RNA sequence: GACGCUAGCGUC
RNA sequence: GACGCUAGCGUC
């Protein structure tokens, strides 16, 4: 199935957000769409950003919750946005519908509706 | 079908799938002599125990500018046999030429004999 | 060897 | 971020 889940911090199981906010870029990188999501992150510059292909590592992103700070990926200015970047193995992938929680550690293997990035959202 | 394993490094011929046999359906091992030559072995630097055999020697290629790390020697029951992995190896399917590349053992599917202890 | 983990480095 | 490579540590 392809239907809607919700990413939970692996460290907390604090909601994230869910898989219809995800957007992809380069059909490789993750991104969340909406203000709210913004809530749930906070960021620290990046000790050694480096630059490649059409964007550019800013910082790294925590879980807000003070007793986690779990490392959640990275902030990235593409193209004249300024955009988080996530990394699926810093969370648990939970049904919406049974509970059912999934470990993954990379992208090319969760096989949900990825729907891609669109500039006018 | 029947496989060669090449070395990943300089493709020199190893041993046949044919030859391959599995001990607790997780450690590959390779009966006769002539896979004995195809390899030279070396005091393990952190030898150890687990399971039923002791780790007693990190095994390389020979042929000396590749000695490529094909896995280690080990006791087990009454015999000392070569453990490889699979990581260190091309495998070429003899028909085609088509070379495989795995990384681990529970990818590469072919009739997975096991060990028998009657057999050398 | 079979797996896991930490650190560092390299490319777009 | 996506891969890739080293080194070390742990378990059986
Ligand atoms: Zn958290
Ligand atoms: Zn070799």
């Amino acid at each position: 199935d392809k239907e809607n889940k919700k990413l939970l911090c692996r460290k907390c199981k604090a909601l994230a957000c869910y898989t219809a906010d995800v957007r992809v870029i380069e059909e490789c990188h993750y991104t969340v769409l909406g203000d709210a999501f913004k809530e749930c992150f906070v960021s620290r510059p990046h000790p050694k950003p480096k630059q490649f292909s059409s964007f550019e590592k800013r910082a790294k992103i925590f879980c807000a919750r003070q007793n986690c700070s779990h490392d959640w990926g990275i902030h990235v200015k593409y193209k004249t946005f300024e955009i988080p970047v996530i990394k699926i193995e810093s969370f648990v992938v939970e049904d919406i519908a049974t509970g059912v929680q999934t470990l993954y550690s990379k992208w090319k293997d969760f096989h949900f509706e990825k729907i891609p990035f669109d500039p006018a959202e």
